[PDB]
């Protein structure tokens, strides 16, 4: 039936601020999901690559300007949003005695900030702000994590609480106010973060793992239907794909022939190599096709000097996404990934066997991506990953990138088994470049092509990157005496991109 | 079940194009809408008022640069956005033997293109190249709307043909496809057009307006539900929002309390006049309160020395819209004012008596805004529009706008009826601004507040006010041959805005 419009049901109010709160994962905003996800994600992440010839100061190359590094502590689309909305929910939470909005709100908040910290290690969290300031004292990254876990666990208890009731619909693009799946994606998150501190922290990493995977709990994400995915874009500009575009060649320059492989940011050498060797059937769902003769994939190189587009940049794969496409914050094969690393490098009891886990992982991303022939795909044991001949002849690297097939060994030592699982959570995980820079940095996989053109003056190795983003220069204006002191004793490192954050602790 | 992303489909090109399309009726870009909808079509229409004092030159004043009034010409968001994407869709219809989409698009051509042609009196249009090029031969007024209506019945020819069939959803915010409802639509907009030359051809006017209510051709809207309303921004900003709200004073600059009345446009004086008088209970649906004591709806009188927002211009009603706000192109409420029209003043067979018409049209427009009361507004035959006490003192207007009463009266002359319906048909098209500026031209109702400051040098008539807008001094630059031909022949007048449109010849 017809229903008039009421700005006064507020009911408005409410839909505004959670719709805000959404955009501070990956931001709306192109230029701030450009910094935060084109240039730097993606590229340390190993899927997308750096592709105007103009950025002579980048974070692939380790010489950003702070401009560039700082944008997820410094951005006003990202922390004071975050916190202004969350004032504001937690208000209309208390005012409706209504707690679910403030609940799902606590989950974004999470899902926004473990990329903040994941980034810069010590920040200001537990004493942020109403309206999201940052002039206060830095957490440790484990005292930030402890507080995720907490963060997490009450909102999980409040929703289970109200597994029944609802939110509105128009206050959320992910699953439509649908408290359940929305348990199932704070335990997956759960997971996510559980697993990130297994190094650092295998008792704690191991009790809020097997408590994320008990149905007692709720249960995560096991399926495509359920992924945390942010539906926002169908009637405007997904800002990945607008950054990824910025610069196009035009088709008057293209030989009258429309160029499709986008301009600023182009798909990286590294997982086209991997996907090549692998004859994976994910590919032109990834990725746009090469305009080098008798290649379909190929990607440009991450840490080079960078080509002129309008000459040979524009020839390589692009990233194949739309306007109208979503934006990722996690998926049901990352999931079983974390399950697969979970039971056969850890001994936790995931609920089923490393190898269950794994090919399910595998099954779920070519169902997420309507591909087919992942049962072949699943048995291949011996097809590898390439090494990288550029088609420019400029950039080539003459070593095949790793040795490791697709199927599973469970006899393989546990270092065979973590390459394995990264290396296809890797591949399932493409667009979430700030969790395989995650990923990368604790587990060391997948093994990649080192950076060729090396900026950082010797500070960061090239094979091991950018371990972090050094500190904005403004910390040290604004909230100088509290950002001197984390990096004297929470850092446990100097104040440059070679210092590893806490988490990021295997031997 | 889920469903993979298929950019391949095109399914996602279709979508692209038609969504383009709609978007050619008011332009989701801000800085176009505000030009041909807050600063052309609003004030011109009685509905909105500019409201930045920095607006020394506007269209409202009848002293526009050349850059404000010429917008639906040289727009390249408008039409070469439209024709290209037309091309596209004409080849895409062809192409999958599927001759749905080419219809749609034809429909929405003619609601994009009617309102260039009504803002300007002769246009080139019939001879538009396939990318939108306008540097062609000019038809007359008469020609153009001729080729509306063969456009229009091809349309409903076609679509009546495969009433079965759908349009992908995700290529259509209006209707979500719904190939029924689209011919509903092109038979309302046929009926538009119908009594719009209902002075200027009168045979016409009959066979095409009796053709659009006819049964055997589909119908017209005669529900809310099936409003020519374009759902486009559940998940970004509305342009109309946008622009009224450009430059709204600050929190911190308005006593620490939020001011909600929006910047460089307000409501208009005139509607609130009528509205106030009439005790109407759409005022809450319309517009914002009013800061000024004890007036809860108090607007902004139009061409008028424009004051400082800051200082007495943000305590003005303003425009009750929100980001997620749709955009309207056509409502049920108009469809029957029509036929109410149509039937009480030019005698044509709309299938019901002008009373019963004039009476839903009210009830929809009720119904449509969520207010309560219509069965009493209905029959009240007492309560008068106000006049004008500006709370400033400044522009103060001291006669009531008319004393023209709700109440249907059968025995009324036909100067009488057409007034009360247009006053109603008017209230009830709030925010289509061009639509009111076009019967206001025609009919000459409602009767508004005279320009007060008229910046035209005598050439506008203070009451009377813009009849067109001057053709844009490119056109003497790129087409001169063409848009001289037009004003010696076509135009039948001076270049200028006291010239009437081919349609506007009531006695
Ligand atoms: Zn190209
Ligand atoms: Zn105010």
């Amino acid at each position: 039936p017809y229903e008039a419009p009421d700005l006064s049901a507020d009911g408005y109010a409410l839909g505004s601020a959670m719709n805000n709160l959404a955009g501070c994962v990956v931001s709306p905003d192109v230029n701030t999901a450009q910094f935060t996800d084109c240039l730097l994600g993606g590229p340390l992440g190993g899927y997308f690559a750096d592709s105007n010839a103009g950025f002579t100061e980048t974070i692939s190359n380790f010489n950003p300007k702070d401009d560039w590094s700082r944008v997820f502590l410094k951005s006003d689309k990202i922390i004071p949003t975050l916190y202004s909305n969350l004032t504001q929910v937690k208000l209309v939470s208390q005012n409706t005695n209504d707690p679910v909005p403030y609940a799902i709100a606590q989950v974004i908040k999470v899902a926004a900030m473990h990329r903040v910290t994941d980034a810069f290690g010590p920040i200001p969290y537990s004493q942020i702000g109403a309206n999201g300031e940052i002039a206060t004292p830095y957490d440790s990254q484990e005292v930030t994590y402890n507080t995720f876990f907490d963060e997490l666990n009450a909102a999980i208890a409040t929703l289970n609480e109200n597994s029944n009731e609802q939110l509105v619909p128009t206050a959320d693009y992910i699953y439509k106010g649908d408290v359940k799946k929305w348990i199932r994606f704070a335990n997956s998150l759960k997971l996510r973060l559980a697993i990130r501190i297994a190094y650092a922290n295998p008792v704690k990493a191991q009790q809020m793992a097997e408590e994320a995977v008990n149905p007692a709990n709720g249960g995560v994400i096991e399926s495509n239907a359920d992924n945390a995915t942010w539906n926002y874009f169908e009637t405007s500009q997904n800002p990945i794909y607008v950054a990824t575009r910025y610069n196009q060649v035009q088709t008057s320059d293209h030989g009258g022939v429309p160029c499709l492989t986008g301009g600023d940011t182009h798909a990286a050498a590294d997982i086209i190599c991997y996907m090549n060797g692998y004859k994976d059937n994910r590919r032109e769902k990834f990725f746009t096709k090469s305009e080098w003769a008798g290649q379909d994939y190929v990607g440009m190189r991450r840490g080079i000097v960078i080509p002129e587009l309008k000459t040979t940049g524009h020839k390589y794969s692009g990233v194949n996404i739309a306007p109208t496409s979503p934006l990722y914050w996690m998926n049901a094969a990352e999931v079983a990934f974390l399950r697969a690393e979970g039971q056969a490098v850890f001994n936790f009891s995931m609920g089923g066997t490393a190898e269950s886990f794994y090919n399910q992982g595998i099954r779920l991303s070519f169902e997420q991506w309507g591909a087919d022939g992942v049962e072949d795909y699943l048995k291949d044991d011996v097809n590898k990953p390439t090494a990288y001949t550029d088609p420019a002849g400029t950039n080539t690297y003459q070593n095949a990138l790793s040795n490791i097939t697709i199927k599973w060994n469970d006899s393989a030592d546990k270092e065979e088994k973590q390459e394995r699982i990264i290396v296809q959570k890797w591949i399932a995980n493409w667009q979430l470049g700030n969790e395989a820079w995650a990923d990368f940095r604790r587990t060391g996989y997948p093994k990649l092509i080192p950076v060729k053109e090396n900026k950082s003056g010797g500070v960061v190795d090239s094979e091991k990157g950018a371990r972090r983003m050094p500190y904005p220069l403004d910390e040290f204006v604004s909230n100088k005496a509290n950002v001197e002191y984390a990096i004297a004793n929470y850092l446990h490192g100097a104040d440059n991109m070679a210092t590893d954050v806490w988490w990021a602790s295997k031997k």
